[PDB]
């Protein structure tokens, strides 16, 4: 089997306290990095074109957004880095 994880990481402490999600979900959508950063004034570190994840966007303090890379990073990304995929995959699933 792919005996590769230890854990679904819940370590990440400190974006827990950074963006206050308390209880997390699933990803909303995916969003295409913007641009490739490494993570500055804590943020995520990704890839322009990597794919990030959209989780919380709502009730954000900061004013950016909460991104995790594949990998389970969540660096909160500042909004303009990425490019939310729009819909969903069928928000608008009329049996199509």
């Amino acid at each position: 089997e792919k005996k590769e994880q230890k854990e679904k990481e819940k370590k990440e402490q400190e974006i827990k306290k950074k963006f206050k999600l308390t209880g997390p979900i699933q990803v909303i959508h995916l969003a295409k990095a913007c641009c490739d950063v490494k993570g500055g004034k804590n943020e995520l570190s990704f890839k322009q074109g990597e794919q990030i994840e959209i989780i919380r966007i709502t009730d954000n303090p900061e004013g950016k957004w909460l991104g995790r890379t594949a990998r389970g990073s969540y660096g909160y990304i500042k909004t303009t880095a990425v490019e939310i995929d729009y819909d969903s995959l069928k928000l608008k699933k009329d049996l199509e």
